[PDB]
């Protein structure tokens, strides 16, 4: 699923970590946390654990942490992310 | 590495861990390492276990210097509460904000 975020001065509002998720041999980029108050938080679709596959068409799979982080910081005000959603977001009680 | 005793409470999806046999830098003996912590899983919810931590022992059974297949045999035959002895990974994971 594709997700477009409108960055503010604090950017996308994503804390990220490089890891090899269960079943994957390749290094991937994962959302550690969604910064409260930020663009990603307001959009609401992204959550901790989701994998960022592409940013503006560029692959974030099987590359070093430094290269992936560079691709993410060198984006424009509107960024297009290709996500892997890794079901119930909330529960009414 | 610092040692920690961890009593992990499983759920319906197990421990929520992906493990791998590898040798830590320097160590000659094979070790059982956490490759990944599954999001929303039991270990994830517990919060103490992290990728890179070494599982040394489970319910009194050693996991050091053994093949990867034997380790999984032990681990899947555990009860609801898993008594782990772990070696905490040393690296300081830097916060990357974008």
């Amino acid at each position: 699923q594709l997700i477009k975020l409108h960055k503010n001065s604090n950017g996308m509002g994503l804390s990220i970590v490089a890891a090899k998720g269960a079943g994957q041999e390749k290094l991937g980029i994962y959302i550690k946390s969604v910064v409260p108050g930020g663009a990603a938080d307001a959009d609401g679709r992204l959550q901790a654990g989701d994998q960022l596959l592409r940013v503006d068409g560029q692959s974030l799979i099987g590359i070093t942490q430094e290269r992936a982080a560079d691709y993410l910081v060198r984006t424009g005000p509107v960024v297009s992310l290709e996500v892997a959603k890794q079901i119930i977001r909330e529960i009414i009680v």
